[PDB]
């Protein structure tokens, strides 16, 4: 009932209402991993798998199909269209190869 | 386009959220300030001022005036109570006086 | 190794930085409860309670009691002079009625 | 003498110091916030860019005729390890087929 606990309580609700902020704020930075993580996935780590599950279907001799995404924008643009070097290649070795035979 | 922009920039929507947030949170702070000002100025200004009031009024000679505030749990109403027995006592007084000058 | 995890467990360490200056405002916040408590106490429920055991004293009859902060420049200062002129004015009734029965 | 004449405003100003703590500690967290942009640049380039780039050098250097180039990033255990032991394989399949033709047209 006193002075103090009037006059000190009155601002319990303003700073409970400053951490709820505060929560929401750490809570929101703390999804940036998880998406991230997403993101990451997305963006590189599948693209990345894919090539190099290409690179390794052309090395086991199947030379038929373009190497996919020659026209991305960045770096893996880049590495995709340096694999379909390495592709058409090895695709004339293998017609020269054939033209030999018989 | 590049992979370290293409990732970087995924994040600053994230950032940009959690920003808001303690912008929000920091404002809230900031008026505590002022609601602690309005607080003091109802919870403890008035009711003092309104009996100083009274006790100039009663002081000046309306020996029935009320004096407010007198059932309040705080010290401002143990405060009112002592006022109301200075009232008391000039009100006692003045009764005396009459009599004596009878 | 896993890419995602890799370039997503990157930015934990910030993150939980910036969660702990959340946590050290939220903290540091919660202490002002504290502090107004104990600076309400000694700004105004100590004068608050001498002025009220004053009138006490001079109303059950010592009318030479000293109202105390009289010369404080704010609002407990103008209710310590209000209860100052009830001191007078009782007073002044007193030596009324020793004339009076003279 | 304390020259204070209002009891609300030596209340109220009572809590301003640690009120701009508060400010300072939660400006601070924006600040540190948003230093991730530029670190998670950093570390792409330095984790992905760079070792892409590398690979796809080295795949070039390979097509065009130098089926010796070294491939770099074979021990590595992500998925960068992955690309560039597939890209390993790759050159031992293109340097057996020159060398396969080279001795045929004999």
């Amino acid at each position: 009932e006193n002075i103090a606990s009037e006059i000190s309580k009155s601002v319990e609700g303003a700073i409970q209402q400053v951490k709820n902020l505060l929560t929401l704020a750490a809570d929101r930075a703390e999804q940036i991993v998880n998406d991230l993580a997403s993101t990451t996935t997305s963006t590189i780590t599948r693209p990345i798998i894919e090539l190099s599950n290409t690179a390794d279907k052309i090395a086991e001799g199947n030379l038929e199909a373009e190497v996919p995404h020659q026209n991305r924008a960045d770096e893996i643009g880049i590495l995709a269209k340096s694999i379909e070097r390495l592709r058409r290649s090895l695709k004339v070795a293998m017609e020269s190869l054939e033209e030999a035979l018989k």
